């Protein structure tokens, strides 16, 4: 990475560690300070309650003057898996990036999209029913069928391991 996105991303996540976002975790991939990964936990509210939602944030190398590319990886119902996602602060919009944008706030504006039904490039339609599913689905589909998400989140996994057990034990 070059040394000013170096030093700006090891900020951003410092800041996340003093001051985590609701419903959001994040952090760089250890061997790549560019490619970041988040969990979004679906608000209660929502046709998203319950589920754990992985996906990712790649900063350019140009970054902080160039916007990320961001991606949801688990199937969720409201964007297409492991597809740009057109967002006001993403890289669909170089025009209006702001360099001084948290990843905080960039997240923020992802999930307060994500609960919102607007339509853009990225974005698919499904039913509640669906959604729920899928939110229902999401841990097991992160703890057995996301590499990248063992990977990056181990102690999420073991965390998932726990969840499942107690639905399963806890129900039959
Ligand atoms: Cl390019
Ligand atoms: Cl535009
Ligand atoms: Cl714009
Ligand atoms: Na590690
Ligand atoms: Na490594």
């Amino acid at each position: 990475a070059t040394k000013q996105a170096h030093k700006r991303l090891t900020k951003e996540y410092k800041l996340m560690v003093e001051n985590p976002p609701p419903y959001i975790l994040a952090r760089p991939n250890e061997d790549n300070i560019l490619e970041w990964h988040y969990i979004i936990t679906g608000p209660a509210d929502t046709p998203y309650k319950g589920g754990q939602y992985h996906g990712t944030l790649t900063f350019p190398s140009d970054y902080p003057y160039k916007p990320p590319a961001i991606r949801m990886i688990t199937p969720n119902g409201r964007f297409k898996p492991n597809t740009r996602l057109c967002l006001s602060m993403s890289d669909y919009h170089p025009d209006t990036w702001n360099p001084g944008w948290s990843v905080s706030t960039i997240l923020n504006g992802l999930l307060s999209f994500m609960t919102s039904d607007e339509a853009t490039t990225g974005s698919i339609t499904t039913s509640d029913h669906q959604k729920k599913t899928l939110a229902r689905n999401s841990i097991s589909y992160n703890t057995f069928q996301n590499v990248r998400f063992k990977l990056i989140f181990p102690e999420v996994v073991q965390e998932n391991v726990e969840t499942l057990e107690k639905r399963k034990l806890d129900e039959l």
